[PDB]
């Protein structure tokens, strides 16, 4: 079945940081204390994969307000993920981007969220794990169709909304549209409209 | 594992058309000549349910445009939905919709697409499938937050765009926004930029 | 067969009489009540309407007996608020008064084996116990109804039987006479005829 | 799975005649031919059941005219039949009644219809077999209550005209009351009323 | 095989010489009476009535050598009961004084084997001493069997016991 | 469930003829020819057993006229029967019977029969077979007296009886 | 795996003594007593086996010496043996016989010490037991000959021998 | 057991008489000689070398009864020809003239079944006639064993066969 | 073991010494090219380099006794790239002329036995025949460095051997004297020593 | 799973020690104590083996000096291998060596160092153990190919080292040229050169 509104499956991964030093995170670490968006891509030192750790680096501030981790994930080795840190951006490199690189070198994350595209790499997938450690949101695209920063945020945005007032999100909300009650009256108000 | 970047599970369900009478739709009859945008939603006479299928809709001539089949599905009968359509927006219908919805009275649709929640009702899920019958997004959003017709519409768009150049799409790739080329060179332009 | 034995546990959301949700088991009536379990396939369609109402416009005899009136389907109980609030007029029930379970999952339906292709549960009577014993089992394929005067029937020669120890014969009624469960006994009641 | 809606589990059996001799009855004879109301009791020398198979022979013309073939069934031999035929009234036989009683010695009929009770007896059920061998009806009533000829009676002319008119039968359907098309305009109409 | 062994538990519903209704086990009688249990086929049969009336008229040589009567078939105990109230002359076997039990689920005989098409018993005797022991077994396809040997090997088997 | 009325498991045995010469004797061999009374018995050389072995061979003359051919089945090996028949009455032997004396020495017919006692000998039994095959009569007992041979001439009598009328 | 060098497989016999009485005689009543000679020989009253059973009860003052019981066994039941004993040596029987004969009557001995041939005999066989137990010794013979009554004698000293010295 | 029955298969590596290297089977006796097969422990142990050297001492017996003569052990070929080329002085059986099989997987000895502890063989004899039945034998725990024994068994053996 | 049994199958995708990308399988050499397939845990490591720039510095004299060098890892084909443009300066193995093996799926490190914790191979060689036949295995854990000097002495002892079918001894090297596989053989070679 | 860079499977064995006296050598009792090269061989009285045998035995104050244990290890008996040491080189024989030959008479130690080729002989094998246990080196030569002693007294050097300097040593490393820091800086600092 589907992790979907339910139990995040749990991991413990080596890391490089922000700034480049080697490490360890494991998803307990921020149960209670704040979102994770866990985010997967197949490679480094590819094509959409830069494009996409770049435009959500730039947008960091954007989930440091909304209380959210940002923990990109790929099949490759720490080591190859420092290294493409140091390469600059007109080589194909990510640069020096602030948030946490996962090494799923046993590919067992990408197993547990089923994400394993041919026993080889993880496709493109956005998890977003909220404060109790419960999957809101599971997003995932092929290999050649990179994803939009505005959606998770606006996501992001639909289910904190949804957590403070208890209110439902409806299609196409933002800050600050009209949200609904969930009851009979309740929709009923909100169509009509 | 996932059926993302593979074959679509077959499907035939009962459906009420937008013309408002009984049928039956399979899968298998749009293989070759369009794509399919299966859209899950748990239930009749609910909250975000009505607001998303109203807002799919409305956009119906996008979906047009690019060839794509829109096709909502939730565990309720057929004679459910029809009464749903017969509803006014005001007293919490859908009022009459112009594209299919299927009935998975069986619920057999939801356990093949991993979407079935408490072994009752289908999360908040986006299938697209492509003419071949290949699946190349997923998105699965809790009971609680809508989705946006703006992103699977973008999605659709940056898959065509794909199958159409062999061009790779970017983060936040729109109509006509910059793609590229998914080789060494390639990225390597696009990044620097 | 659970004929003659226990029923088989169940506990549903439900819609009262007061078109309220709600919580009902059968455990609750244990020692309390008897109890008419009913199903029918669909919310919506179409010899279920007349079998429900026919039922709730003798809902004072099942109370003079002491016995619980229980509808069930596989619709969820938003579908039966929307059934109720709809006029006779328009294929509606109406505000009836009994209660209306949510066999949601199809877990009382597969229980008491009336689901039918794996889809709805066929037409079916259900009497049970103060003791939770089920005495007597009705089930109809066809969309042809049941008669009330016939379980208010079954009801009274079960009662009957329960307070003079009296076995009920052949075209049995309240209160015509009945049979000693012995030789003596039958002969009595057979001649003469 | 329930056998109601579908085919009929085959049967063949030794049988007691209407002229008090000996053979076999088998469920395929009839397919085709006729309908089949096989009823089962538990016992011979007993107590409801005599009353029962005489209030069913005393009726036997209204079956006829029909087309239902009646047939009786109980774990006892064809020899006990026998025996019970040419007992009198007075000393609790059923007399030279003119329908066959079915011999179900091995309690394999009984474990097949699903109506053994603690591997001894079957319990008091009515079913009802198509001209095509569909089971359409199905009545299981504990050992101590007696069964109903009218009701029956009632349920074989509620099917067979629902089999002439695909017109479906509401609540408490009599030959021939006010019956319903199964529309929507349809059930709008017969509720009103 | 339990021939030497002791004898498969049973426990059934019964008519009584007096008409009576109630329930005999095997248990009731170890360490008390010795049981000649004896299986037919069916009530209402042409040859089973005589082998019983026979047994019956037999009965004061059976409470002699202290051994308890037990009929066994898979019919009824009203079946039993219609059976003694039919009268000889229509084929009952009329108001015999030792006990008939009913074996209407089959259990008994199938636990002494002789459950024949999973129908009905066949014609079987079965002498079980006070131990509880099965010293005894006589089997028959519709052969009649005789009282006067059955009265041999019980005087036969206690003779062996004492001695 | 049992072989009464059922087919007669098939069994092939070593044997000591009436001349006490060896052979084997198999059930298929009298399927359509003649009926077999088989007789199992514990032991050669025990106190009881001569005596009926030696009142069934004295009405050996009875079985013949009613086509019935007389075995004796114990699990002693043939070289044990042999030396029994040699073995004079006062001795207590069998002396020189006439009918045939099956080995089941593997024990294998006890246990296809059901006589087997103990893993170790066959109780006291009557297997009655048809010259169909068909086991119309079976008598077990477990010690030690027995048995009337006027008996089991009565009940081949009807058996034989039915085979040609009613009842 | 073969049991030469390990435990001996344990065994009960209801047997023949001496006296020509009845009784039991099983492995654990001569661990750390006496030394065990078993052996097997297939049937009573063949016409080989006497020569074997007389030449070894003829030097049974032998094996007392050595502290060795020696027990014969065969499938045969006790009445076989003390039958084949009360024959006279002229008729083909063994006399008077002074040491033990064992009857493997369900065959579990035979089997256990794997000298059982086609689930009916044992074949020829020596089975020599310390008196701890453990097999030290095996001779098996197909047919039928057989076997030096100094050989086993000459393997038991030494066994012996070792049993205080070496080599 | 396969006594009385077809001998176990076995096909070894082997040195000869002569002390080249090659391959025996049991196939290449069958119709043609009886084969005495036996088994001891161990190459270079202080018991092992009196048995194989007085077995060779009898070889013209063998010859004369129509028997091949084969030791087997665990060790491999080049342990026997070592062996063979240690002076008896030393421990050596010398250059003796029947054969010796290398049972180095000790598939020889667990068909057999006089492998013991997974290790090494039991001291055994196998006769095993022309037809390829085992007639024989004998398996001792460090027991010595007699050449004598061997010749009279074979001559009972053969002369049962005659006869 | 597979050591003296033939090499498990492999299929690679693979960067040439012209940076271009391939595929190699095991079985294009069979008949044609002994093989030296050496397994490594990562790149943009540390001994890992010096290895793979030892190996290639003495890659004619694999060439001359015609054997194909193969490096193998765990990373992608596009890491092994990246790895080959990244200067010695920098920690890079610079442009090399043997190929590199992407074992992504780590199918060939299971199947050769040398993958450690899941996720990386060991420092292992293979050499390879051309009957497809592994004459030499060697692992080492730590990185500790394979001397290239013993695996051309190896392949110069397997290439004597094929040859003249002598025998190897200890520290034999071309083209000092071996041994003959007999026994007069080895005496003679042991006396004088 | 491989058990280079994991614990060595235990072993007990009988074996010829250096005064030709007989004993019992198990692994646990070097256990933090001595450095353990355990070397296996095909056969005691052929070709290869002794070359081997006697070349290491030349070097035993070499791993005395570096505290390890050579161990011999062969599936021929304790006897065989007394009997091989009584024998003189001149006739093939490896005299009377100092260190211990262990006897893998049941063959379980080559099952369990996975080197047994056939069911019947070991191939040539070094595996070199820690003081902890750890098998850090395996060298697996068919049996034609003769090993080299200077070869493995390096990669003793190589090992001894790395435990004291944590300092990863490079391709050919020898006592005592350039080695290097596990690191990034590191790696480029080696590298130039």
């Amino acid at each position: 079945p589907t992790y979907v509104g339910k139990e995040a499956p749990f991991f413990k991964a080596e890391a490089v940081f922000g700034d480049n030093s080697f490490g360890e995170v494991n998803l307990t670490q921020f149960i209670g204390k704040k979102y994770v968006l866990l985010y997967f891509y197949p490679l480094d030192f590819t094509f959409v994969c830069p494009s996409e750790i770049i435009a959500l680096d730039k947008a960091l501030d954007a989930f440091h307000e909304r209380n959210v981790e940002l923990l990109g994930c790929s099949v490759d080795s720490k080591y190859t993920h420092l290294a493409w840190k140091k390469t600059p951006l007109a080589k194909g490199g990510i640069g020096n981007i602030k948030h946490t690189l996962l090494s799923d070198i046993t590919k067992s994350i990408s197993k547990d969220y089923n994400v394993l595209f041919d026993d080889s790499v993880s496709l493109r997938a956005f998890v977003l794990i909220d404060m109790n450690g419960i999957v809101q949101h599971l997003l995932v695209n092929n290999l050649a169709i990179g994803r939009s920063v505005d959606e998770i945020l606006r996501i992001i945005d639909a289910i904190q909304h949804h957590e403070k007032y208890g209110d439902v999100c409806p299609a196409n909300w933002q800050k600050g549209k009209v949200s609904m009650k969930p009851s009979e009256e309740g929709v009923a108000q909100y169509l009509s409209t």
